[PDB]
C-alpha cells in the first residue's frame, strides 16, 4: 500500500504515498497495463468540492478552522441552490496550478508554482475570447522571455453553453492535400484547416501558414479570429555549421500554447483554457519536424549532409535527427527565445520529483511521456522507476468540439 | 471483450483477444500503472490445472485437441502428479514450453525469430561439471563462428527448492568490474559484485578492463564451481570506426554473444531455474548501455573530446552526438567481422511485422512499451508510435532472486 520507486542508475529509493489519494482510473488492471495507449449533478458536485477545499484549505495551514467550515457551508449552501458554485480567485489560481503539478505527462513541472494565472470568467463573446487570447499570447512571449500562462474562461453550465477554442494550439501552421497526392504545410492540421475554410478562412496556402483562432462562447456557433502577425513570435532554422539549412525554408513559432484541453477543479470544467510555456528542443526538432506522419524532413536533411543512405545500419537516420536537434536549439537560443534541451530538463525534472517525493510523498509520472524522443537512456529519467495515477485538479483530454456542435 | 491498439503513426488499428488468456497479474490496478517498474515448492493442489492448461494448449496447438493421445496424456500427468507431486515433460512438450516463453516474452523486441530456436535438453545433468559441458556445447553451437544461432539449454526443474540447479551468472559471457580503493572502477561496474564472488570462491583475477568472468554454477542445490570458459569458444569483437582512426585506440571491444543466464523458465506449472539462453545483439545493448550508462563504461566523455565537440553546454548536444558516433562503431565492428548483430532501425521495423502477424493469427502480441523502444533515437523507429498491451502469457520467462542471497551454504 506504500509504494517504492527506485533510480536503477543512482540506486536512490523513493517511497510514493501520495498514489492513495488519486481517484479517477488509469485504464490498467490486475490483467492488463495500458501504460502506452495515448487515451485510455448536485450529487456529484459537493464531494468534489469538498475534496478540493480540504486540500485548498490544508495548503494554507488553516485545515479544520471556521473559514474552512464557513466556505464548505457556503458552497455547499450555493450547490443546493444554483446547482453549481464558483470558485473565488485564490482557490481558482491554486486549482490551475495544481493542475499543472497533476500533470503525469509533463516533464516541465518543477516551473509549476510559477503560473500567471488570467481569469477569464467574465467573457461572454468570441471578440472577448480574442482579446484575452491576445493579451495572454503576448504576455507569455514577452518578447522572446517566455512566461508560463493560463488564461481561464467561464465553467461549463449545462454542456450547451460551453466555451471551446476549437484550435489544438494557440499558434499552429496549416496543412493541406495537394492533386499531386501530397500534403502542403502540417499533416497534423489538415482537417482542423478544412474547417476554418468551411467556416470562411481565406487560407494563402503556403507551407508555413499560422492558422487562425477558431473561438465558440457561451455554446454559441464557432467565430474566426486572426492573431495579429507581430504577436506571433517565429524562428527561422539555422544550422552552427552547415551553412546549406537554411535554404531548407524551416521555420517554428516560439510559444507552445494548448488550448483544447479541459481544466477539472472542485468538480467545475473549464473547457476553454489555453495554457502555454516554453519548448522544450525535442518537441520541435524530433517530433515536429521528423515524424513521418509530420514535416518529415529526415531524407532531406540527410542528402544534403551526403550520407549513406543506402543501409539503415550506417544510422543515418540518428546522424540528421541530431543536426536537426542540434539547429533548432541554436536557432532559438541566438534570437534569444527561450528553450530547453532536454538533458536540462529531465535532469530538472529529476530533482523535481524528489522535491515532490519529500515535501508531497510522491509525484505522478508517465515515464511513456517523460522520456525524451531521443537519447532516452542518456537522460535521467530513463533510469526512474515512476508511478502513474490520476490526481485533480486536472487537464483532462476532452472531444474535438466539431464532432459534438450542434450548429 | 475485444481491446484495440492504434499505430499514430499509420493509423493501423488491431484488435486483442489474446488477453482474455492472460493469467497471471501485471502489478498495475485501475488506480494506479506501474508500468515503468523494473521489477513488480508447488502443491500438487496448483499444479494439476497448471498442467492442464499447458497440455491444452500444446495439444490445440498440433491440432489434436480432445484426441485420445490428449486425453491418454492428460491421465498419465495427473498420476504422476497424484503419485510423484510432479510431472515430466516430454521433449515434444519441453521444446513447445520454451520457444512459447519466447513469443510470450513481452519485453523482447526480437520475437520475430521465437519460432527459430534451438532447444538443448540438459535434464538428465546431474554435476556443476556436467553443467559446464553443456553450457561450453551451448556457446559453440550459438556461436557459429560468428554466425549467430538462438539456443537454449534446460538443467533440471525445481523438486523441493532445496535442490535448484542455477546459474550464478547473470550472463554466460560478461566482462569482470573491480572496485578500486580510490572509490573508481576497473571494468565492468554492472559486474562488481558479481566479480568479487568469483574471486571469494577462489577465482584469479588478472584485472584488466574486458575480463571474461568464470562461469559459477550450482547443480542440484550445491555449493557453486568455478569453471573457466575456454577462450576460443568466446568470440569477440575490437571497437572501430569507419571513418574516425582514433577510435581504435580507445581500447574497446565486447563479446558476440548475449546469453541470459538468470531467468527462471515457467512451464505447465514446472519450474527451471536454469535455462541459459541466447540471440545476437541489437547494437544499442552494446553502443547506448553498455559503453554509454553512466553507471556502466560511460565513455561518452572521451570519445565527445576526441572529436571536439562543444562539451561546455549540453545544449551542443555533445552527448547526443558521441552516442550515434558509437553506434555506428559497434554496428561496423560487427559487420566487418562477421558476426550477427542488428541495428534498432531493422530490428523495431521487424518487430512491427511480427506484432501484427501475431495480432492476426493469434488475436494479440503482448509487449512493453518501456521495454521495447530503443534507448536511443527513440520516435524515429516505429515501435514508438505503436499502441501496445502488456499482459503475462505462459509458459513464461520469469525474474528470480540472485542465489547468493538464497543459497544455503554446504562448506
Ligand atoms: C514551462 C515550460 C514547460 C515545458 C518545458 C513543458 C514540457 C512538456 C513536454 C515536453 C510535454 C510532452 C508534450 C508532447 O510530447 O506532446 C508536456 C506535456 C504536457 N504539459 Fe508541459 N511543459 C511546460 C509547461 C507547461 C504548463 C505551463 C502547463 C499547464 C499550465 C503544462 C501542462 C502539460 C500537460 C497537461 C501535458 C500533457 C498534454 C497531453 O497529455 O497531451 N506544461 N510538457
Ligand atoms: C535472436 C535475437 C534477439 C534479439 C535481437 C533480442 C533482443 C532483445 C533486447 C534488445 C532485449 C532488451 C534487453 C535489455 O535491454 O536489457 C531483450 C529482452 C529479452 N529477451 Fe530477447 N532478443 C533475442 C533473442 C532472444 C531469445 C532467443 C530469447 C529466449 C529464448 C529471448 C528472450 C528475452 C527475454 C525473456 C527478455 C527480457 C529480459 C529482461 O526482462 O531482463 N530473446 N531481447
Ligand atoms: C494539443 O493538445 C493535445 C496535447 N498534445 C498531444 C500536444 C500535441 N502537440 C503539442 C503539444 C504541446 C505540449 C506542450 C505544452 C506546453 C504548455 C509546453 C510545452 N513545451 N509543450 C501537445
Ligand atoms: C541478464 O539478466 C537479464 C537482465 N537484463 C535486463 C539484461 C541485462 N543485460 C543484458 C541483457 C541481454 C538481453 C538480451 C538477451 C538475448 C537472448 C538477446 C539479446 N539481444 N539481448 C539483459
Ligand atoms: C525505470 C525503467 O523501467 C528502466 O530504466 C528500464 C526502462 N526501459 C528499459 N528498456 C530496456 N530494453 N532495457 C532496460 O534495461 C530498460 N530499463
Ligand atoms: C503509442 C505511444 O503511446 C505514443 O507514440 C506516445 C509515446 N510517447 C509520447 N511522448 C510524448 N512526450 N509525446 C507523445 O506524443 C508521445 N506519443
Ligand atoms: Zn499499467
Amino acid at each position: 500500500r506504500f509504494l517504492k520507486v527506485k533510480n536503477w542508475e543512482t540506486d536512490v529509493v523513493l517511497t510514493d504515498t501520495l498514489h492513495l489519494k488519486s481517484t479517477l482510473e488509469t485504464g490498467c488492471t490486475e490483467h492488463i497495463c495500458m501504460g502506452s495507449i495515448m487515451l485510455p449533478t448536485k450529487d456529484q458536485l459537493f464531494p468534489l468540492a469538498k475534496e478540493f477545499l480540504d486540500q485548498y484549505y490544508s495548503s494554507i495551514k488553516r485545515f479544520g478552522s471556521k473559514a474552512h467550515m464557513d466556505r464548505l457551508e457556503e458552497v455547499n449552501k450555493e450547490i443546493e441552490s444554483t446547482s453549481t458554485y464558483q470558485l473565488k480567485d485564490t482557490e481558482l489560481i491554486y486549482g490551475a496550478k495544481h493542475a499543472w503539478r497533476n500533470a503525469s505527462r509533463c516533464v516541465g513541472r518543477i516551473q509549476w508554482s510559477k503560473l500567471q494565472v488570467f481569469d477569464a470568467r467574465d467573457c461572454t463573446t468570441a471578440h472577448g475570447m480574442f482579446n484575452y487570447i491576445c493579451n495572454h499570447v503576448k504576455y507569455a512571449t514577452n518578447k522572446g522571455n517566455l512566461r508560463s500562462a493560463i488564461t481561464i474562461f467561464p465553467q461549463r453550465t449545462d454542456g450547451k453553453h460551453d466555451f471551446r477554442v476549437w484550435n489544438s494550439q494557440l499558434i499552429r501552421y496549416a496543412g493541406y492535400k495537394q492533386p499531386d497526392g501530397s500534403t502542403l504545410g502540417d499533416p497534423a492540421n489538415v482537417q482542423f484547416t478544412e474547417i476554418c475554410i468551411q467556416q470562411g478562412w481565406k487560407a494563402p496556402r503556403g507551407r508555413f501558414d499560422v492558422l487562425p483562432l477558431l473561438l465558440q462562447a457561451n455554446g454559441n456557433d464557432p467565430e474566426l479570429f486572426q492573431i495579429p502577425p507581430e504577436l506571433v513570435l517565429e524562428v527561422p532554422i539555422r544550422h552552427p555549421k552547415f551553412d546549406w539549412f537554411k535554404d531548407l525554408g524551416l521555420k517554428w513559432y516560439g510559444l507552445p500554447a494548448v488550448s483544447n484541453m479541459l481544466l477539472e477543479i472542485g468538480g467545475l470544467e473549464f473547457s476553454a483554457c489555453p495554457f502555454s510555456g516554453w519548448y522544450m528542443g525535442t518537441e520541435i526538432g524530433v517530433r515536429d519536424y521528423c515524424d513521418n506522419s509530420r514535416y518529415n524532413i529526415l531524407e532531406e536533411v540527410a542528402k544534403k549532409m551526403d550520407l549513406d543512405m543506402r543501409k539503415t545500419s550506417s544510422l543515418w537516420k540518428d546522424q540528421a535527427l541530431v543536426e536537426i536537434n542540434i539547429a533548432v536549439l541554436y536557432s532559438f537560443q541566438s534570437d534569444k527565445v527561450t528553450i530547453v534541451d532536454h538533458h536540462s530538463a529531465t535532469e530538472s525534472f529529476i530533482k523535481h520529483m524528489e522535491n515532490e517525493y519529500r515535501c508531497r510523498g510522491g509525484c505522478p509520472a508517465d515515464w511513456v511521456w517523460i522520456v525524451p524522443p531521443m537519447s532516452g537512456s542518456i537522460t535521467p529519467v530513463f533510469h526512474q522507476e515512476m508511478l502513474n495515477y490520476r490526481l485533480t485538479p486536472s487537464f483532462e483530454y476532452q472531444p474535438d468540439p466539431w464532432n459534438t456542435h450542434v450548429w
